[PDB]
């Protein structure tokens, strides 16, 4: 049910309930009318942690375009002790500032899902071996590229670029000299995009990188002279990191020859 | 005139009129400040109908960034009887929910323009032959790709891809072997983009598809060895479906040879 | 500190201060939740001047996503008399419309920074020689392409396209016939993009043009047979015009041979 705005013209004794309802309706209406890139309903715009789990930057969109922002006023840590899911808890509370009451949102971390909270959504997956807490991939859309898992992806992509250069130099150029120029062209394009993306994390998206890698993969398959059936992977806005990892692994497997 | 926010500091007897005016001003200000992709003022984000005209999904932005959403609470049909324009009517009405009055927007369908309504904008064009109601192209910007007319476009594009493959295999490769590799590359790129777009309708735009088709067209014209004058068509954000149809028709005409 | 919404449930004598605070908090919350392309915090969406400095169109986002709009109700001129910085001043004032008080934002132009104003941000740089006021490049992000400085950039880009065609026709094609096809392809792509961008200014961004020019530059460097070290320039969302000018100048310098 889409309620538009509240109806004031009737006239009634101004109580707190009607004002709170009006504010809530206005907020809901304007949040619904808002737009996100690629018409997404939720995503992560920034999420970084210290490398005990300590949160430095947290900014994301929950389901139905709910905005969550983390103030640096209080620490956000869990400090586990001994497949470990990580959950985010949002509880509202009343605080007073310079003589005026307000409504605040308090963030917390828990090991499992909890009740009695406004929101409880899993945001990360962690696996520990001898107390190391190796990060793990979790399926969630992200809008920007400044995610804590992107370091491993960048290292793997640099290794893939080096492997691609070696593969083109050694055997691919000798067999098919015609497509070698286009392959070098696309490799340089990917390298330039990676160099730009590493320096600027908040102004990039995974779709461009996935498109470049997929294009490089398809170009090799077309002239590979192997079986005519080519395996195609489609990008998914729900699991982008998984698709990037699978594409990189397949590219490395084909490049190792 | 850009009114920013209302001025409360004067102090006055709190009547319903001032509260309604404040809410309206806040809504107008925040709607004006909003942003849409490619800096558009209106567009269609989702519009699907059953295949009597029955509406299943309706979501679009009117002029001056006005947001219209269709609740599935009530049916939305016209049921014509015997170039048939279709119009959308918006009338506001007062409803009460759990003891609180609200303002609701009611949607309706009419054969022609009507007065006495908040909005009356034509959204579709229909032509019937022996009571069939064949869909017709209407000029209106759309943000996503889930429009009811995209099925015919997808079928035509698949046929165009097959025709392009046949044309490249038969005559184009034999005459110009140099550009054949690039042509096959671009054809595969278009095929991959089409495969992704068909599965994911809400996360795609017509501009990418138009760019790919136009690029394929230009590549053929450059090495076609025919008259040096090449006909170039520019994408228009006001009539995207028309441009797509014209480009596809021209590509098919050139491919039939 | 992220204050969410105001707390009304306590109940208190309804004064103007609490209503103004509630409106301000709602506006701040919804402005913070808003999103801009490439996750930018500020930018210019439209800025045109008559060619005394007379402002015709002014629309931009200030820092922290503050929206500024210029009404055509009053003139906006400076009329200097004799490195001249230009500043924008925003002062709020109370106006009354049809019996209802409101809050208005008044825009002004000044030679230097001023105090006692809500905002004072430099937006343009001008240099005069014998009273001519030649426009100068200032570093500021812009979202669309309808900026007053784009005319010179478009002229330089057309000259660059002509120079690139001449360079490819004369010497580059004779030495390396393999990459000539790809170079002509990319030149035609850039020409088509420029033709589209000139007609449609409000629906384009500098990133696409920069990517096309950089791609053309890299393709030439790869097969240039000169020193293997290639100079790469990265696009910056903070100084896009500067990067475009530097890339165009370097391309012209390399093309002159």
């Amino acid at each position: 049910m889409f309620l538009e705005r509240i109806y004031w013209e009737d006239g009634l004794r101004l109580d707190s309930d009607i004002l709170d309802k009006s504010n809530l309706s206005v907020l809901e209406r304007l949040s619904t009318a808002s737009y996100l890139p690629a018409n997404l309903n939720k995503g992560i715009v920034s999420f970084d942690l210290d490398v005990l789990i300590l949160i430095k930057d947290l900014k994301l969109y929950l389901d139905e375009k709910n905005f969550v922002f983390y103030d640096k006023s209080y620490p956000l840590s869990l400090q586990i002790m001994t497949e470990i899911p990580l959950f985010l808890n949002i509880r509202e509370k009343v605080i007073e500032k310079n003589g005026v009451k307000y409504i605040y949102n308090q963030l917390s971390l828990s090991l499992e899902h909890s009740y009695g909270f406004k929101h409880s959504i899993q945001i990360a997956l962690f696996r520990l071996d001898r107390g190391r807490l190796v990060p793990e991939i979790y399926d969630f859309p992200l809008l920007t590229l400044n995610h804590y898992y992107l370091g491993d992806i960048f290292v793997k992509l640099n290794r893939t670029v080096s492997e691609l250069k070696s593969f083109n130099r050694f055997v691919f150029s000798a067999s098919r000299s015609y497509a070698s120029i286009l392959l070098v062209f696309l490799i340089n394009k990917l390298e330039r995009e990676l160099k730009f993306a590493e320096s600027n994390r908040a102004n990039s998206s995974p779709k461009q990188i996935f498109d470049l890698i997929d294009d490089i993969y398809s170009l090799i398959q077309l002239n590979l002279d192997k079986v005519e059936e080519l395996d195609s992977i489609e990008f998914d806005f729900q699991k982008p990191l998984t698709k990037l990892n699978l594409l990189a692994d397949r590219l490395l497997t084909l490049c190792e020859y």
